[PDB]
Formats: C-alpha cells, sequence, structure tokens
C-alpha cells in the first residue's frame, strides 16, 4: 500500500522524504515510473 | 557568466547551492579562490 526506500543488503524501510531522494528531469523520459508523494518536513515547521 | 558544480565524468551542471557545498576557514589561506554568491533556498521558504 505504501512506498519506502531501503538498502540492498538489509530490510529497513523509511518513509519517502526530500532528504532521501534526488530530483532531476521530467516524468516523461523514464520507463516504469510510478506515482506517489514525496513529503517535506519543513512545512509544519514553517506553518507553526 | 555563471558558476556551477558538476560531476567529473559527465557534464551535468547544477545551480550552486548551500546543499552542495561545505564551509571551512576563511578567504585568506586558499590560492586561486574566486568571488561569487552562494544562494540559499531556505530564505524564500521561510519568508514567502
Ligand atoms: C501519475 O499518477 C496518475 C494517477 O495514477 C497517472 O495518470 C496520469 O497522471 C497525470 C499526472 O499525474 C495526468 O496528467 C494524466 O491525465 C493521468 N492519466 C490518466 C488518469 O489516465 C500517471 O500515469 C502517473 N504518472 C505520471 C508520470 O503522470
Ligand atoms: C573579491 O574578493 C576580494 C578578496 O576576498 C575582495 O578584496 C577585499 O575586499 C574587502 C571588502 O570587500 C576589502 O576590505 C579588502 O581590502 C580587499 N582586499 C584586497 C586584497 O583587495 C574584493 O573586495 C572582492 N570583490 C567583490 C566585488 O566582492
Ligand atoms: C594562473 O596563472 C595566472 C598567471 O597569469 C595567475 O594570475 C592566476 O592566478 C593563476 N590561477 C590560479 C588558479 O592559480
Amino acid at each position: 500500500t505504501h512506498w519506502f526506500v531501503t538498502q540492498r543488503n538489509f530490510y529497513e524501510p523509511q518513509i519517502i522524504t526530500t532528504d532521501n531522494t534526488f530530483v532531476s528531469g521530467d516524468c516523461d523520459v523514464v520507463i516504469g515510473i510510478v506515482n506517489n508523494t514525496v513529503y517535506d518536513p519543513l512545512q509544519p515547521e514553517l506553518d507553526s
């Protein structure tokens, strides 16, 4: 149901965050791309 | 005109940002240092 990022030698899922991913390009030129949400922890801090 | 940071084996320029850099010392003990401006995306996030 959810998506996580983990290492390739031990199972240790983490929730997707901007600190864990690297952004580049557009959503057209990648085969097999899947859609989900990339979170941002700074928004609650800014709103508070 | 502009200064970028890129990898060594494939030309892919990224905009100079405080996330890509690392701070140490002052501007007197490095030969060939160059004046420029290091941007910061935190200010628009915390202001706008
Ligand atoms: C993104 O998720 C959606 C929903 O599953 C997929 O469907 C398309 O999404 C884009 C933008 O998210 C829309 O512009 C299209 O109209 C959607 N097509 C539909 C609903 O048939 C999409 O495949 C996912 N991936 C991308 C890259 O959009
Ligand atoms: C470019 O960098 C040099 C050295 O970092 C600057 O030279 C110094 O500038 C300060 C004030 O900006 C002065 O107080 C010093 O006397 C200057 N020293 C020398 C040896 O010139 C220079 O001003 C910088 N230029 C710009 C446009 O920022
Ligand atoms: C390269 O050599 C020139 C000599 O004309 C000098 O002015 C310049 O500072 C040198 N650049 C570096 C990075 O040392």
